[PDB]
C-alpha cells in the first residue's frame, strides 16, 4: 500500500517539536510517548514486533492529549498522523 509523502517542513509546528525530541530522546511531555504502535491494520509496512513507536504532536488548546501522533520505525522511519492511526503519511526529511 503506497502512502503519500509529506515534507518535513510542510507539517505543524508541533510535529516538527515532536521529530525534534525523538532526535533529542525527550524528556518527553506525556507519559505515553514511546510506547509501541503495532500497526495493527497493516497502514505502514508490516514488520515484526515493537519495530514502530509512537509520539504524541502537541494539539495547543484541548484539555486532552488529542489525536496526531508521529509513529518512528526501527531503522529511523518517520510517519505522521494527525488522527490517531487512522491516516499515516511517510515524513521527508529533505524539504
Amino acid at each position: 500500500p503506497a502512502l503519500a509523502d509529506v515534507c518535513r517542513t510542510k507539517l505543524p509546528s508541533q510535529a516538527q517539536d515532536t521529530l525534534a525530541l525523538i532526535a533529542k530522546n525527550g524528556p518527553y511531555p506525556y507519559n505515553r510517548d514511546g510506547v509501541v504502535f503495532e500497526n495493527r491494520e497493516s497502514r505502514l509496512p508490516k514488520k515484526g514486533n515493537g519495530y514502530y513507536h509512537e509520539f504524541t504532536v502537541v494539539t495547543p488548546g484541548s484539555n486532552d492529549r488529542g489525536t496526531r501522533r508521529v509513529v518512528t520505525g526501527g531503522y529511523g522511519e518517520q510517519y505522521w498522523s494527525p488522527d490517531h492511526y487512522a491516516t499515516f503519511q511517510e515524513i521527508d526529511p529533505r524539504c
